């Protein structure tokens, strides 16, 4: 296949290029259209063509482990939404801090987005701008590659940085959130419920892929059931990257806020004044609800990739109990004696810094 980037295109823009019936996308289920919507610009995606240079195949992200699949059988051409196919690699970073952060770990890495996350886990407890030379950063985190190449984004599963004759510390869990050593979140935001809802008529899922029988269309947002003209609130603090229509969403409105992005579809009308780079605060009303029953869907993209928002609707951060609580902190206790272990075994004397496989 080729390998290309996709830029300014939709999906319809697409089909039109190359002249596949637009039906092809209008006659897909509404819960298919919403994913259809959020291919990103900037992303890989793969084509076949014939020696006519017709359209053959194409593979197109939705998100890291999803993809739309556009392929000719005869005369027809069809569209199914597809896993992407990858491997997983993890990776253990040990990094003597030479200059700065940010340069360091991508002239370690390649990775820039690696950087980029662990700036903005530590953003409140250790400033970038606060280390200095010979300062340690240990990162391990995975990272995903289709045929030999790395795609989307790694994700960290501990890290260390240490500054100022300290050290801290960040762990994921399996419910999505980051912890320090004391199994308190960290990284993390509030969220408020963005309308006055009736129920949740899809929540949000990551899908199911295999066995065939329980495979699961993945909903990458929380759609709320509410009655027409409700009012839409901000879930957070932002900024208005766009406001508009999209098709599969209707009229959208998404919000920017450091490392997330809030998607707001479906809605009939947007707040007078509201445009494309306004500022909002959380709770600030931003539109109406509907019908483009009247359903608002709600998404939430944390570095890039969705995550369940209800998750984050609460007043109050999270922080681990019983024996929620035992197990991470055990499991911790083990990774920190083994990045320990890893530290003696390797000397900055030699390398200022080594990337290792494993962990
Ligand atoms: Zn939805």
């Amino acid at each position: 296949m080729e390998r290309l980037v996709w830029d300014k295109l939709t999906l319809l823009g697409f089909l039109e290029k190359n002249h596949i019936p637009q039906k092809l996308y209008y006659n897909l289920s509404s819960q298919d259209k919403e994913l259809s919507a959020e291919i990103q610009s900037n992303v890989t995606y793969y084509t076949l063509r014939d020696a006519n240079n017709t359209l053959i195949q194409a593979l197109i992200p939705i998100s890291q482990d999803l993809q739309i699949h556009i392929y000719k059988k005869g005369e027809d051409y069809f569209l199914d939404f597809i896993p992407i196919i990858f491997t997983r690699k993890e990776k253990t970073l040990l990094l003597s801090l030479q200059t700065s952060p940010y340069q360091d770990i991508i002239k370690a890495t390649n990775d820039p987005l690696l950087a980029n996350q662990l700036m903005n886990a530590y953003k409140k407890s250790v400033p970038f701008k606060r280390l200095v030379k010979n300062d340690k950063i240990a990162i391990v985190y995975t990272r995903d590659y289709r045929v030999g190449q790395a795609f989307g984004q790694p994700t960290i599963k501990m890290a260390m940085v240490s500054s100022r004759s300290n050290q801290y510390y960040l762990f994921s869990h399996s419910n999505g959130h980051y912890y320090d050593s004391k199994a308190q979140e960290v990284a993390g935001f509030l969220l408020e419920t963005p309308v006055k809802y009736t129920r949740i008529s899809s929540p949000f899922s990551y899908g199911r892929f295999h066995p065939v029988l329980k495979v699961r269309r993945p909903h990458y947002g929380v759609d709320y059931a509410a009655k027409h003209g409700s009012l839409i609130h901000s879930a957070s603090d932002g900024r208005v990257g766009f406001m508009g229509v999209k098709a599969g969403y209707g009229k959208v409105v998404e919000i920017h806020l450091n490392e997330l992005r809030l998607v707001y579809a479906h809605m009939s009308a947007f707040a007078n004044g509201l445009k494309k780079g306004s500022f909002v605060k959380k709770g600030q009303i931003i539109g109406r609800v509907g019908s483009t029953g009247p359903h608002l869907h709600f998404g939430v993209y944390k570095n890039s990739r969705p995550i369940n928002p209800l998750g984050y609707i609460r007043t109050a951060k999270s922080k681990l109990h019983g024996k929620q609580r035992e197990v991470f902190l055990e499991k911790a206790q083990r990774s920190k004696q083994k990045l320990e272990e890893l530290l003696k075994t390797h000397s900055f004397e030699k390398n200022s810094f080594y990337l290792l496989e494993g962990f």
